[PDB]
């Protein structure tokens, strides 16, 4: 979760392949409101 010059040049949008794994460690910040979490 850094930058340097910009992100839209590095995006993980291209490869969706990418994505759908992101999407799983990205889900578990997304949720978790009232069940144990970080956040």
């Amino acid at each position: 979760s850094q930058a340097e010059a910009t992100r839209q040049a590095a995006a993980q949008e291209e490869r969706l392949a990418d994505l759908a794994s992101d999407l799983l460690l990205q889900y578990l910040l997304q949720g978790g409101a009232r069940q144990r979490g970080l956040g």
